[PDB]
């Protein structure tokens, strides 16, 4: 009722990964992740954050060698503002080497058109899921990956310009770390 | 905790639905969505979605003619602004025909009264989904229903209105479009 | 219908609470209650009430030393003065230690928002339960729990503010008080 | 959550009633009712509604000679103008011939005080239901009765008396009339 | 026993050589263990270490750090780190660090595991460190004293957002 | 699993003594080791160690070097040795070399034994090592740090000759 | 074998820096351990410690003290304390306390465990300590000896109350 789960477009493409668990069972750890990618209202926002470098996750997975995502959903996030200040974002969540832009999402298999600001809407916050069956799951590995999750979305400029976010997007899951790596403590 | 989910107290009330022949039907596809509904830090918010109406859950079955929402939730989302700018939020759900409006959510068996931020553990996504026996579950069929999920907000009028949003409302969730209208290409 | 129960949507989170010793316990009593919490037509009415500590679920445990609330509701109840005289209320039940304040209570999952009056059938008393599960029901007990419920409501400051409320809210349930404590005669 | 349930005093106090379901199987028919009882913070109220002569009821049970009542319920409503105007009510179900006043309530087995105008307690409904086994269930028979279910109600004079009430209890339950009585249509 | 996750945390507590620093900081209540905690209503620390971290200033001004883990229900004050079973002695000065770092573990039998629950338990962690006033302060910090380890959490908390 | 051979190397990675040094070698890049895997396709770091060797001049001019073994993927810096776990000090000087010598053995879990294959990993054996700009330099090295170990070789590769 | 309960009793037995202190306690007659066992007719020692505790005095004026548990039939006295089994030497001075404490436990097969019974015994813990006659006093103690552990009591004691 106050959240609700809106699923993207089915299409395998599991990527490749390293086959580094022959006679191995490295304990790993898993950690729960959740931060803010993009805020809406400010002015024209049509930023494309990928998962694999994104600051928050990266300080997460630094201390580690092999760093797997285990379950991940994109937030939308509407405040009081929208409420008189109707908005629409766009998301998509593709593998970073797909040359998809920001502004051409709906030109993609999944694009997805929200309308947050709903005056007559209720005020729900809408959650889209990644399907990690889409993308790679590896964040983090001892080879660099071309299929690693990137989040896209959009919104027009704004009508009123406001300095105060309207709408914003967390990203949050868990993350799977192993094999330790040696850094400067 | 980073997301807490509080469920809405309710009453099964189904809502019959028109039924099918036992004749050739067909598959249907599942897509998920997720719009910003409201916005909270500007002023006095008594917003009311009633999805059915509402676009994008409509932009998404206008190729179709059957659309049955199989999972929906509202998302509310305090802002860094929220913080040190205290403000309450009210939800429910209620059936589109219903005589219960905006200010009057919390007299209405399983209104709710959250305070986002200023609090002490405030600033922290909750989630209240919509429980799909309360409402009638189908947007878009034959005919036109008079039940559909409605979420209805409110939050007095702010005291020190900002700029940008302090909190917003974002519905997420999936619907199983089916049956394929013809269209002009 | 004249009365419409719903239900807020919750997520188990049961709240531990102290044990008893293999002694020689004692049996209970159980006691009801209803009494008013807040009202509506006045001004911007931002309440939340804590049970355990507001009177008189007090004036009621105070001869015993262990009280356990059994079920409780919250009621919502639209006056002939919302009739013509609309406005939006915002429920929710959320554990004393949580974050939320009333004008958040949209961005809680369970949020619920009612229109009483005004629309086309509201004028009817609408019930809010509270899941036992969702919070502590320890009221008095040897100890001073954290968790126990505590009922936050909104509704935006009135445009044509009433002498009296056009709507209020009352708490009504039992406790199972027990184990008496010795006083002064 | 947003109603809660608290029961008053258990005695039994059955009453007496007519053996007149002999060898007969007469139809009857059950009637659900609800009307407002009081109201709460224009001035001091105290009344005693007798469920056997309040207009409602009658006008009910006008066209029949026995009326039983079959479940039976007192509602505690505060409204908005509560949450900044606390105020105390007291209630009390006790069959008509007994000696008790609204004034010294708290004086008799079950009496029960609540606090609906909370500006830190929740706003929810209370509900104080009749135990038909402390009175007599029959409001109207072939014999007139004296263990007719009363309501006693009070709250002090107001500081702060308003136009608009407060609070108001509400009344419902079902009814069961059979064998109809000629009366002029 | 229901669903949880673990997840690590470390943030700086305290900081030395711009004056006598005689301060005790309770994870129960130390923001960053804080906003970590808030969507949960039920943490459990796992590990536990203070990491203690000299500077180059050090080399120049030297100085003695005391560190010593505490049930926060204990009597022991900051000047009596040494007069509490396991309170150490460091001497932070020409520094160099051999290697490995100065690491102080907290038993966790010594203290209470939970810091958010139903109840408010009174022996939790609180790590007691005191250093005598410098001979000559310095604006900036000579070294500092690190609070890292691992949380455990569950029961999913109704907040903004 | 394959005909494969194994086969010795050693190589000397950096010279101390004629400026500050703060290099930083990595095993997969080097060239000794690349003449020497050139004609197979497929290597694999069985042993591998990192010898400090010091000279006569050090007991005029002594020096402190550091080693520290690293993935190459680490943010750890040649001046961070001492905050990188498994990093050393040794001081050079008077030297004498009582018996046995200074030895700094790679820790294979550590890393990644794979130096040439199908696709080109990362986290490969990095050496890092630093000491201070010396007091007088000299134009002869004072002390030098050889990488030796053994590989394992499969998978011929096409070649000229 | 009969109805006991054993409890704790710590009292301080000597102090120095006062003067050339050279006192020997026993157990069987201090006043304290009496007025604890005042009430039963049995006691036995279970358990038994003598505790140093130097004061920031020391470290202006170091002292050294000796300790030594014997039998109170042992013919050995507080200038002997070093000919004795066991015997022991402390610095007290510049003190600091690395951490732990001085502690010296009396070794229970060497003496007798009966402190009051029917027959009074004559091999029971005496506590031997000395200390040379300090360079300049001081009338505030520079360090103290307290002796503590835990006693068994049983067969009450008739006394008045």
């Amino acid at each position: 009722s106050e959240v609700v789960k809106v699923k993207q477009a089915s299409i395998p493409a599991p990527g490749s990964i390293l086959s580094q668990p022959n006679t191995e069972q490295s304990p790993a750890i898993v950690l729960p992740f959740q931060f803010e990618a993009t805020t809406f209202g400010t002015a024209e926002t049509a930023a494309q954050v990928s998962l694999q470098t994104a600051d928050p996750i990266t300080k997460l997975t630094a201390p580690y060698r092999h760093a797997q995502i285990v379950e991940c959903k994109a937030i939308l996030t509407p405040t009081d503002l929208a409420v008189s200040n109707p908005l629409t974002v766009y998301l998509a969540w593709v593998p970073a080497n797909s040359p998809a832009t920001p502004t051409q999402i709906l030109r993609v298999y999944g694009g997805q058109s929200f309308v947050l600001g709903g005056a007559i809407s209720a005020a729900k916050t809408i959650e889209v899921p990644l399907n990690l069956d889409s993308v790679n799951r590896m964040l983090k590995d001892s080879v660099t990956y071309t299929d690693t999750p990137k989040l896209l979305a959009y919104s027009r400029a704004p009508t009123n310009p406001s300095k105060i976010p309207t709408a914003s997007i967390q990203i949050s899951g868990r993350i799977r770390l192993s094999k330790p790596m040696l850094i400067a403590n």
